[PDB]
């Protein structure tokens, strides 16, 4: 029996130049909870291929997801495609609440391929994501044009004059970050600008290009520029900065005119293995940036750094009240639209220990009370309004953390955190006072 997944996001992607071959889907979309370190995820992907005429499913298996511990992730089995096929694919975590999946080309994961039916097709790719809260995230991102994978175990060149500036080049979360120096000379005023990378580790090779064109007046000290690697670009931009670092005509020996150059590249995926080479070329021209003289190069390592800012997002509310069960307002799904025909609240106690207990407090248009959520109320008001009463009195100040959800998917994680109890005033049983001890 097939999934449900109320919450579908679509999603259009596109291949620029010929590919490095990883093949990348980026998907900033899925729910990760702020301030809870227990919140598993069941990941389930299933990439819909062509072969001829022919579609062709393949089930992956990444099991569940646990953000506070493992960043890169494996599936653990895959029904549906060729064997040692289980390494063929990469679930990497990245930057703020969001996922990447790194399918490499060149490397048929379809065993089902006659000698006949060389030719094969990526025509979409299903994410599931099931909530901790157990709600199924579908993720349904479809190539623009079909993709062809071709396999190929081909090239294994290295570039080779290119003077060795040891200086590492890191990868983070897909994002490359260096910072080369380098010089040129004659290049006081009129100077024109022209990088290009390429990253040349293992079976790929990824290429990056200035599109915008060629920085035709260098101004002095940090000048910005756009690169277009070629790949599956992603939401953040990959740029680099070229920053001067000698006086504007007063040099004359040797160092010609030094810069500072740092490149900031994006899906860089880790495929590429450690120990690659970044290759950057550069020259002082305007005829033919192409293959143009100095070249200086870079070996590249893979952090296997947990990203930080991984949870989502959140807008903490304080609240002080003494009737020893307040309330919340969580305001309308999203933004004005009273008219959703999917709203979902969603509970917290703050840093929960266990999944079995903590995440039961649950609320749809159409539900009421959930089973196992004890102490927590929500019910929904005028204008899609949605008022949570929490009971649970303590005089230990409880942040609650609500998450509401459209049928967009366009999620939003308050932060409610209740002072509760103030406590009664000493002369609680009395003070009623006159002027009698004063003047007046
Ligand atoms: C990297 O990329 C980089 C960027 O993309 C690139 O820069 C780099 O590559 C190369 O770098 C080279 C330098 O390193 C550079 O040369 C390359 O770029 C260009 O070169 C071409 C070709 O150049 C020339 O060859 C011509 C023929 O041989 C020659 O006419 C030119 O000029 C002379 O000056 C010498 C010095 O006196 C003299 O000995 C010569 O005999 C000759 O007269 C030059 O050798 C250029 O064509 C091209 O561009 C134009 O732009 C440049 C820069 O502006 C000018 O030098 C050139 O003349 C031409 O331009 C003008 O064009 C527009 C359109 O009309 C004008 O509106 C604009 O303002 C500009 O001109 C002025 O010139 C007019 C014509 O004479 C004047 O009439 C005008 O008027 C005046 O008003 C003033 C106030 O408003 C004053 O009043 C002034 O004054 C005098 O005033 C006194 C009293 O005060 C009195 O009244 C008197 O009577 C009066 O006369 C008025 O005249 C105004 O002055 C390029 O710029 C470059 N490559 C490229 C493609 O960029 C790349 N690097 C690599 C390695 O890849
Ligand atoms: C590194 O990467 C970075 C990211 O890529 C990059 O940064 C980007 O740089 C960009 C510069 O290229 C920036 O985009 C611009 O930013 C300026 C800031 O405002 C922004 O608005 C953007 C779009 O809405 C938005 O994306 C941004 O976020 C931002 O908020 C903006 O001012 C810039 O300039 C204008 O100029 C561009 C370029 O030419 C033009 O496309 C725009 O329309 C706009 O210019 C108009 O207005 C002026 C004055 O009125 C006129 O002089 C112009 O001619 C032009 O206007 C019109 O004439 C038409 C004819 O009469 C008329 O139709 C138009 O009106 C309405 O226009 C509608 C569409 O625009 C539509 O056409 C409508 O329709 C009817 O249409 C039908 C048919 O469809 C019929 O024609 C009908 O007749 C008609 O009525 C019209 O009525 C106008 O009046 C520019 O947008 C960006 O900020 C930046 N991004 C980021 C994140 O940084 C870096 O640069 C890269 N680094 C390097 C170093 O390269
Ligand atoms: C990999 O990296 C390497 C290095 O990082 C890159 O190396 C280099 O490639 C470039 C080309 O891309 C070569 O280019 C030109 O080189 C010259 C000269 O180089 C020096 O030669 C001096 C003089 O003698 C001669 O030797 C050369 C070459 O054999 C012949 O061409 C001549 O005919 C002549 O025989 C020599 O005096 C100078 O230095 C000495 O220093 C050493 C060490 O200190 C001593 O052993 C020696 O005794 C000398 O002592 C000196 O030391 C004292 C003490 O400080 C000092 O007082 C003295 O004054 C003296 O320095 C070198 O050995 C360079 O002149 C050319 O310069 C032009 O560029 C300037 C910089 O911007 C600019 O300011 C000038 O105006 C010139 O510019 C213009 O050229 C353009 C383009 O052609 C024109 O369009 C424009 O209009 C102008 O005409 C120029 O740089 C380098 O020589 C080469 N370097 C090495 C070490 O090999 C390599 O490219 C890179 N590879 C890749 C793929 O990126
Ligand atoms: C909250 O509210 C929102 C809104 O109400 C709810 O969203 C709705 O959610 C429900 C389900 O919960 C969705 O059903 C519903 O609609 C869309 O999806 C269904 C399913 O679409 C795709 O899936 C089909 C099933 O397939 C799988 O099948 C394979 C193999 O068969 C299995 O092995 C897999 O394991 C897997 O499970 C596919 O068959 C279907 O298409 C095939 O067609 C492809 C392209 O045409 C082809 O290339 C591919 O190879 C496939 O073989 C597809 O992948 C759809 O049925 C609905 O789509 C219609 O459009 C289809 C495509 O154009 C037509 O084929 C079909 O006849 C439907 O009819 C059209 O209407 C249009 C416009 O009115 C008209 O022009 C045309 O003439 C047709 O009559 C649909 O897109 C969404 N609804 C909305 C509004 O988005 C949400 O669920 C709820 N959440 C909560 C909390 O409960
Ligand atoms: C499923 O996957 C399997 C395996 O992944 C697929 O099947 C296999 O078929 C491969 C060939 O197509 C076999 O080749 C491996 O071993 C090679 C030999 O090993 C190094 O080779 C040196 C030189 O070679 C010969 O020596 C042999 C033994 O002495 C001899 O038979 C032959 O005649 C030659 O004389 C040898 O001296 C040295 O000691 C060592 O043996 C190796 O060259 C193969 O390539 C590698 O390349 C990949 C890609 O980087 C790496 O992942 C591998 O680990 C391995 O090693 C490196 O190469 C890197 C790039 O150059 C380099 O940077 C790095 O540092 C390292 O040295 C290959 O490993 C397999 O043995 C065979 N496997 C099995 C289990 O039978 C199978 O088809 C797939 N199935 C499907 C459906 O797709
Ligand atoms: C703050 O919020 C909380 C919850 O968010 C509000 O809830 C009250 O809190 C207490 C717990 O702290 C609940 O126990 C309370 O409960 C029900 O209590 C009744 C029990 O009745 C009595 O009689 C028996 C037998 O003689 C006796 O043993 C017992 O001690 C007690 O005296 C239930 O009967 C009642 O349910 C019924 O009544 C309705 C209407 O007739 C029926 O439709 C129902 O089916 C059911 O039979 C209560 O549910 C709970 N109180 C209420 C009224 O919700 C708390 O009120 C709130 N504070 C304020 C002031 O807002
Ligand atoms: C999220 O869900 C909302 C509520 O259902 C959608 O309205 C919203 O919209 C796409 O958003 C467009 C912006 O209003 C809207 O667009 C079109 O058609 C009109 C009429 O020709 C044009 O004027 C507009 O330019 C626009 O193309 C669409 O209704 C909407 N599509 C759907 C199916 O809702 C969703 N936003 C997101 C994140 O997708």
């Amino acid at each position: 029996a097939l999934l449900v997944c109320q919450y579908t996001i679509q999603s259009l992607i596109q291949l620029t130049r010929d590919d490095p071959g990883f093949f990348n889907v980026e998907i900033l979309e899925f729910p990760f909870y702020p301030a809870c370190n227990v919140c598993t995820a069941d990941v389930n992907a299933t990439i819909n291929f062509d072969v001829g005429g022919k579609k062709h499913k393949l089930n992956l298996d990444f099991g569940l997801l646990t953000p506070h511990t493992k960043a890169v992730y494996q599936p653990r089995g895959a029904f549906g495609g060729s064997e040692n096929a289980t390494n063929l694919f990469l679930l990497e975590l990245l930057g703020a609440g969001e996922l990447a999946l790194t399918m490499r080309s060149k490397k048929l994961p379809i065993n089902i391929t006659a000698g006949e039916e060389q030719q094969v097709s990526l025509e979409s790719v299903d994410v599931y994501f099931q909530d901790v809260f157990g709600t199924m995230w579908c993720h349904h991102a479809e190539m623009q044009n079909p993709v062809y994978l071709i396999p190929e175990t081909v090239p294994y060149i290295k570039w080779d004059n290119c003077n060795s500036t040891n200086i590492t080049a890191v990868v983070r979360a897909q994002g490359l970050d260096v910072t080369l120096p380098l010089s040129l000379p004659t290049s006081a005023q009129d100077s024109n600008f022209s990088v290009k990378t390429e990253m040349l580790g293992n079976e790929i090779d990824i290429e990056c290009i200035m599109e915008d064109g060629e920085i035709s007046q260098v101004l002095p000290g940090d000048n910005k520029f756009n690169i277009t690697c070629s790949g599956y670009e992603s939401h953040v931009p990959s740029g680099g900065i070229l920053t001067s670092t000698s006086p504007v005509a007063t040099p004359i020996p040797g160092t010609g005119y030094a810069y500072s150059l740092r490149l900031t590249p994006r899906p860089v995926s880790r495929f590429l293995g450690n120990n690659s080479i970044l290759y950057v070329f550069y020259s002082g021209n305007g005829p033919k940036a192409s293959g143009g003289d100095y070249c200086i190069q870079s070996n590249i390592v893979f952090s296997d750094e947990i990203p930080a800012s991984q949870d989502m997002p959140t807008n903490t509310t304080d609240i002080t009240y003494v009737g020893d069960n307040a309330t919340y307002s969580v305001p309308m799904v999203t933004s004005e639209d009273a008219n959703s025909p999917n709203v979902t609240v969603t509970a917290f106690w703050a840093w929960p220990n266990n999944t079995e207990t903590d995440f039961k407090c649950k609320w749809t248009l159409t539900s009421g009370t959930p089973s196992g959520c004890e102490n927590i109320s929500g019910a929904f008001a005028s204008n899609r309004t949605f008022d949570i009463t929490v009971s649970g009195l303590g005089t230990a100040p409880k942040t609650l953390i609500i998450t509401r959800t459209a049928t967009n998917a366009t999620t939003t994680t308050h932060k409610v955190i209740f002072s509760k109890a103030p406590e009664s005033t000493t002369t609680s049983p009395t003070l009623n006072t006159t002027g009698f001890a004063a003047p007046n």
